[PDB]
C-alpha cells in the first residue's frame, strides 16, 4: 500500500479480529434489546439500554474500519456468531451478561494495545486510548453501579420493574 | 345506489355488524373508565387508559359509517348491549378484560378481511389493513406488555397504586 | 403467547429468516463501502451510496424484529455469513452485485408475502408492503439507472471518476 | 532552566531537528503551490490545496517551538535548505513528492516519539500524539486518495483538468 | 354567438386544428420524457427536459381554447394521434425530433397568424404574437444550442452522460 508506514502485519490482522468481536457485541445486544421487547418480557427501559448499546459497538467496528483503511491495512470480514442465548433471563441475568461482554472487549483492546507497544505502533496506541479505552472503563462502571442497584431490589418482581421504571 | 360498486350486500351487513362491535366496545370502555373513577377504587391513570380507548373505539365506528356511506351501503343500527360487568374488579382484572375484547374486534376484523377478500373487493381490504389491522395489532401488544408489568408487580395493593403511577 | 392471533409459526420462522437475510444484506453493503474507502480505491461518493445501503438493511432488519415481537412471535438470531466477496472489483461490478443481492431480497419478501397471503395474515401481506416492497422496487430502479449510467461511461478510469463526481 | 523538568538534551535536540524539517516541507509546498499559479501550468485547485498545506506546516513548526519553550528548551534555528526541485511537473509527480515529503515527516515523528518513551519522556510522547501523529496519517490517506484519482484519470491534459475541478 | 364579432369560421377552424397540434405535441413530450425515465436509458436531466415542454405544450393548448371561447368561437376536439416513435434513440435522436416538432409548431402559428392577417383579425393577430410566436422563437434557439452542444460531445456514451449533467 502506498501510504502504509509502520502498520504490522500483527495489528492488521488484529485490528479486523476486533472489528468482528466488536459486530458480535452489537448483534448480542441487538438480541438483548428485542428480547426485552417482548410482550412476556415487557421492559422497554433495558430494551432501550441495550438497542444503544448495539448502536455503539456499531459504531465502534465502524471506527476500526475507518482506522484500518487510513493506515492502508485491509479490511477483511468473517461470519459473525450467534449471539451465546435465545433468551436473557431477568435483566440481572442480561446486566451480568452485558458486563462479561464488556470485559471480554476490554480486555481485547488491552491485548491490541499491548501489540502496538511491542510494535513501537504509537498511532494505534493512541488512537485506542482516544476512542475506546475510555469509553470501557465508563461503561463498565455504569453496569457495575446498575447491577448493585438491581441486586439490592432483588420482591423481584417489583424490583426489577422499578429499576427499570426509575434508573433506566 | 347510484355510486355503490362492487360492493356486496354481504360485506355492507358485515360493515353494520362491526359497527355495532365498535360501539359496544366504546361502551364497556366507558364502563371500565368509570368504574376506575369510584371513590373506592381511585386510580386516574387507569380510568384515563380506558377512557381514551372508548374514544378510540367510538372513532373507529364512525370511520366505518363514513366507508359505508362512500361505497352506498346503508347503516343500520342495533341495539347496544349493555358491557358484561358492573365492576370491573383489579387493574389485572380489567387489562385482561380489554385484551379479551380488544381480540374479539381483531377477530372481527380479520374475518370481514377474509370476506374482502372472497368477494374481491380490494378497497374494503385496504381500507381495513390501512385504519384497523395495524392499530389492533399495536394496542394489543400494548396490552400485552401492561398485563406482563402488572403480574410481574402482583404486596398487590402497593403493586396496582406503583404502576398507575408509573406506567399510566 | 397471551396477544398472539392469527400468526402461523410458518410465518414467525420465515420472518426470521428474512431478519437474517437483512442482516446479511447490511454486512454485505459495510464491506462494499469500506471496500470503496480504500487508498487504492478510493471513490468516496460509492463509498457513501453502499454505506446508506447498509444502514438502511440494518433498518428493514429492526422493522421486522419489531413486527415478530408485536404478533407474539420469538426473535431467533442465526450466525450471519460474511459477505460473498473480500474485494469488489469496479464500482460497475459492485453495482451489478448490489443488483442482484437486491433482487434476492425483493424474491423473498414476495415468499413472504405469498405465506401470508397463503395463511389469510392481512397484517403481515399489508406490512410488507407498507414498508419493504415499494421500497425495494424503488431501489432496484436506482441501481439500474446507475448501473446504465455507469456502463454508458466504461476510457473506464475517466468514467468511474465522473460517475463518483456527478452522479453520486 | 527553571521550569526544566524531565526534557532530555536528546529530545531538546530532536525538536529543533524536527522544526527544521517542517520549515523546510513549509517551503517545500510554497514551492509547489506557487508552481501550479504559473500561466503555463494554471492549475488554481493544486496551488490551494499546496499553499494550505505550507500553512499547515509552518503552524506545526511553531507549535514545535512554543512547545520547547513550554519545557524549558532552547530554540535553535537552522538554515533552511531550498526545495529540491524548482519545477514540479504534473500533478501527479506533484502529489507523488508530496507522499513522499510527508511519509518522511511522519517518520521523523515516529522516530521522536520512540526517543521520548526511551526517555520516559511521556508529556512529548502524548503532545506528538495529540498534535501531530493523527494529522499526518490521515494527510497520507488523503494524498494517496487523490494519487489514485489521479492516476485513473490518466488522455492525461483532459485527466489533469478534471482532477483540479471536481475533487480540488 | 351573442359576443362573436370579427371572428372568421376560418380562424376559428384553424384555431381548433392548432389546439389538436399543441396537444399531439404535449403527448410527444409526454412519450419522450418517460423513454428517458426507463432504467435502460436513465438520463434524468433528459426526462425533466421533456416532461416540462409536455406542460408547456397542454397549457398552449389550453390558453387557445380560452381564446376560441373568448371570441365566441366552439371548440371542437379531435382524436389525438400516438407519437410518431415508440422508443426515441438517443438524446441526439431526440433533440432532432423536438426541433422538428417545434418547427412544424412554429409554421402552423405563422400560417394562422397569416390567415388572421388575411381576415383583418388583429385580436388574433396579437393573440399569437404575444403568446406563442416569440416562445416558439426562444425554444428552437435553445434547442439548437443543446443540439449544437450534443454533437460536439458526441466517445459518444460520455458525451451524453456530461451533457446531462452539466447542461440539463
Amino acid at each position: 500500500s502506498q501510504i502504509r508506514q509502520n502498520y504490522s502485519t500483527e495489528v492488521e490482522a488484529a485490528v479486523n479480529r476486533l472489528v468482528n468481536l466488536y459486530l458480535r457485541a452489537s448483534y448480542t445486544y441487538l438480541s438483548l434489546g428485542f428480547y426485552f421487547d417482548r410482550d412476556d418480557v415487557a421492559l422497554e427501559g433495558v430494551c432501550h439500554f441495550f438497542r444503544e448499546l448495539a448502536e455503539e459497538k456499531r459504531e465502534g467496528a465502524e471506527r476500526l474500519l475507518k482506522m484500518q483503511n487510513q493506515r492502508g491495512g485491509r479490511a477483511l470480514f468473517q461470519d459473525l456468531q450467534k449471539p451465546s442465548q435465545d433468551e436473557w433471563g431477568t435483566t440481572l441475568d442480561a446486566m451480568k451478561a452485558a458486563i462479561v461482554l464488556e470485559k471480554s472487549l476490554n480486555q481485547a483492546l488491552l491485548d491490541l494495545h499491548a501489540l502496538g507497544s511491542a510494535q513501537a505502533d504509537p498511532h494505534l496506541c493512541d488512537f485506542l486510548e482516544s476512542h475506546f479505552l475510555d469509553e470501557e472503563v465508563k461503561l463498565i462502571k455504569k453496569m457495575g453501579d446498575h447491577l448493585t442497584n438491581i441486586q439490592r431490589l432483588v420482591q423481584a418482581g417489583l424490583g426489577e420493574y422499578l429499576f427499570e421504571r426509575l434508573t433506566l
